[PDB]
């Protein structure tokens, strides 16, 4: 939806990213292998395919891609 700064506290649901490509679920370990997750980040809201940045990364907030050879890419929320 809205984001503020980097879109840490970014709990909206975007689920493709800049470039129109699905998201992949950070549950999941396909095509990619996550290296943030819910179960080894409890407290970043890393539910379904959402856009996040866990890592607080100054582009805004990511997310693992459904295509093998895109690893990761930062999404378009909206600035609050
Ligand atoms: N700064 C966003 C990209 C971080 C790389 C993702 C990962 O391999 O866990």
């Amino acid at each position: 939806e809205c984001k503020t700064g980097n879109g840490k506290n970014y709990r909206g649901t975007m689920s493709k990213t800049k470039n129109g490509i699905t998201c992949q679920k950070w549950s999941s370990t396909s095509p990619h292998r996550p290296r943030f997750s819910p179960a080894t980040h409890p407290s970043e809201g890393l539910e379904e395919n959402y856009c996040r940045n866990p890592d607080n990364d100054p582009q805004g907030p990511w997310c693992y891609t459904t295509d093998p050879e895109k690893r990761y890419d930062y999404c378009d929320i909206l600035e609050c």
